[PDB]
C-alpha cells in the first residue's frame, strides 16, 4: 500500500462569478495569505481577483468586485484555520466543520463582519468525526469531502434572511480546499471498499 | 528552425462531467500514473477526482463519481500506452489509434471490464501513420491530433449498443492527450504549408 | 506595507472559442513567444492553440483553427511590446493602450495583415496615464486593468466594419495581461480606498 507525501500547498482556492469558474485555481505555499480584489500577479501570498478577466462578465457582479478591497485573510495556527474579513465590506461564510461545531445546520452562512474573524476550521473535530464516519460506511466516508471544503462570498450574503439563496447566485465567491485533510479522508477512503448499491454500464 | 525540448510529461489529462470541463488539467511525469475518485491532492502519480468540487453537478454525476474506485491505470512500455480497469465498474475507452489497429470504425468505443487491461496506443503505427500522412496534404496531417488524444468514461458506455451516443452525454469521463505523439505531429505539421480553400476575414 | 517581486512571466495567455474559454492559461517566461495553430506541448516560447481540445468545438471554429498557421509573435523590446503576424491570414487587435496612443475610439480593432506587426503597448503612456488616474479617484484606477489587458483575434475580424461586433463572436482569440503593468497599477490601487456609493449585503 501506498505512500503519501506532505502537500507542498495547504490550501487551494477557486474563484467564481455566479455560477461560473473565473481564472486559474490559486494554491497557498505560505501559512497565510489574503485573496483581495487587487491586481499584483506575482505575490505568492495573494490571490489577486481584480486582474481576473471575464468578458462574460454582467454589471453585478463588475459592480461587486469594486468591493472587495482588501478581501479576506485566510491561515491557519496549528490545526485551525481562521478567516478574517480585511475588506470594508462584509464576508460570508458556509463552512460545514464550523457549522457542526456551533450546532448550526449544515448549510448555515455566518456573516464575518469588517476586521472580524472567524475559526473556519478545526482539525481536531475533523479527524474525530473521520474516525467515527467509518461506522457509517463508504456513504458517510465519501461525502466527508464536504468538511474539506468551505465557501466564501464577498459583499453579498445568502442563504436563511437574504434573498440569494444559494452560493452560485452570489456575485463573487471563493472555494477553498484544506488539503490535509483531504489526505487524511484518502488514506481512510481508499480502505472503505465500494458502493452497496449496483451502477449499470446503461442506465 | 525550430529547437525541440523532451517534454517534461508524457500525458496531460483533463476531465469532464457531461459536456463541462472540471478540475485543473493534470499532467503527468511519471510513467505510471492512476486516475481514481479518491482525494489525494498531492502525489504526482494519482490524479484524484474525488477531491474535484463543481457547485453545478447534478446528481447521476455524483452517483456515477462514487463508483470510480481505484479507476484507470494508465502507462506506458516502451511505444505503447495501456490502460487497466482497476475500479470494479468498467472503463470505456475510445482511442483511434487501437480502433484502426483493429480495423474497427474510429469512433468504436472499447470496454475495459474491471481486472483487464487494454493497448490503447502504439507508437509505430502512428509515425508510420504520420510518414503516409504527408501525401495525404496539411489536411490529414493537421485531424492526426485525434490520434493522440484518447477519451475514457468511468462507468457508463456510450456510442453503439448504449443509450448514451456521445462521450459528453457521460457522467464521469477523462480526455488524455499524448505530449510525445503531438510533437512528432508538430514537426510535420510545421511544414506542410497552409489551406487550399481561402478563409476570409469577414465570413 | 507590502512586498512586490519582480514577476517571473512577463505575461498570461488566454485562449477562447467564441464565448467559452478553451485550454490552460499560457504564463510566457521568455521576451519573445509565438501563439501559433500548431502542436507542440513542451516549448516555453509557443503556446501551442492547435493540440488544444474541445468537444463542444463547432465546425466554424475547426475550419479558423486551421488557418492559425504561425500565428501571432508577441515580444517586447525595452517597455514596448508589439504583435507581428506572422499567419497567412490577419490578426486584430484590440489594445486600449494603442488605440488611446492614436487618438481612437478605445474599443477600437486594429488589423494587422500577415507579415506586419503593430505597437501594441507603451509603458511610458501606462505610466503617465496612471499618474493622472489618481486625480480621478479609486474609479478611473480600477478600470486602468483593461489597459494591462489586449485581445486578439485569428483570421475574423470585429467590430466597426465587419459583421461580428464583440470578440466573443469571433471564432478564436487570446486575451493577453501584462503583469507589469498589473503590478504598477496594484501599488496605486491598494492606496486608493473604498468606492463611494454603497453595496449592501441584501441588494
Amino acid at each position: 500500500p501506498v505512500t503519501y507525501s506532505e502537500p507542498a500547498f495547504w490550501c487551494s482556492i477557486a474563484y467564481y462569478e455566479l455560477n461560473q469558474r473565473v481564472g486559474e485555481t490559486f494554491h497557498a505555499s505560505q501559512p497565510s495569505l489574503t485573496v483581495d480584489g487587487f491586481t499584483d500577479p506575482s505575490n505568492s501570498e495573494r490571490f489577486c481577483l481584480g486582474l481576473l478577466s471575464n468578458v462574460n462578465r454582467n454589471a453585478t457582479v463588475e459592480m461587486t468586485r469594486r468591493h472587495i478591497g482588501r478581501g479576506v485573510r485566510l491561515y491557519y495556527i496549528g490545526g485551525e484555520v481562521f478567516a478574517e474579513c480585511l475588506s470594508d465590506s462584509a464576508i460570508f461564510v458556509q463552512s460545514p466543520n464550523c457549522n457542526q461545531r456551533y450546532g448550526w445546520h449544515p448549510a448555515t452562512v455566518c456573516k464575518i463582519p469588517p476586521g472580524c474573524n472567524l475559526k473556519i476550521f478545526n482539525n481536531q473535530e475533523f479527524a474525530a468525526l473521520l474516525a467515527q464516519s467509518v461506522n457509517q460506511g463508504f456513504e458517510a466516508v465519501y461525502q466527508l469531502t464536504r468538511m474539506c471544503t468551505i465557501r466564501m462570498s464577498f459583499v453579498k450574503g445568502w442563504g436563511a434572511e437574504y434573498r440569494r439563496q444559494t452560493v452560485t447566485s452570489t456575485p463573487c465567491w471563493i472555494e477553498l480546499h484544506l488539503n490535509g485533510p483531504l489526505q487524511w479522508l484518502d488514506k481512510v477512503l481508499t480502505q472503505m471498499g465500494s458502493p452497496s448499491v449496483r451502477c449499470s454500464s446503461m442506465s
